[PDB]
């Protein structure tokens, strides 16, 4: 199973745009980064696998492409999450997008 | 089942050393045995407190649990402290760490 042990960047601004290292385990060739956000009720609002560089990538690195958030002009940070996946998904991790 | 427990958010990230109010974890692979643990940790990563939080049984679904959070072990602190939590089901599969904060009072 994919696991993710620590991240090198834990917000952005709202555009992304930027690399993010993932270090971990039993990450593979095929290996996905998607983020995800849901409501307090548990309905998805928003998915967007992010770009990896699958040339500098390894089984225990990731690099990523954090994705533009879903809307551009908030106001307040909004916090997301993200998987790796290899459905095979590894525990979700936390991000924030800040604002503009 | 097969798949660990996971949290995906709470809507509650600190509160004063009292305790007693609700949280609400959203994720995923909970059941109704679904266990919630509050931790604290050493410097150097060892767990020095471990206090099981109770769960309002007759609130849970599979993706939402709703949480009694525990009073802090000592309410005479006069600076915040950085706890952890966790939902456990069963013996072993559980989430990775959360992060909590309770506050002075």
């Amino acid at each position: 199973l994919p696991m993710v042990e620590r991240q090198d960047t834990d917000s952005c601004l709202v555009y992304g745009g930027q690399q993010m290292i993932l270090t971990g385990q039993n990450f593979t060739s095929e290996s996905k980064v998607v983020f995800t956000e849901k409501t307090t009720d548990g309905q998805q609002i928003w998915e967007m696998e992010a770009t990896v560089d699958k040339d500098k990538s390894q089984p225990n690195m990731l690099f990523v492409e954090i994705p533009e958030y879903r809307n551009k002009h908030i106001r307040t940070p909004v916090k997301v999450n993200f998987y790796v996946i290899n459905r095979k998904r590894s525990q979700p991790q936390h991000f924030t997008y800040h604002p503009v």
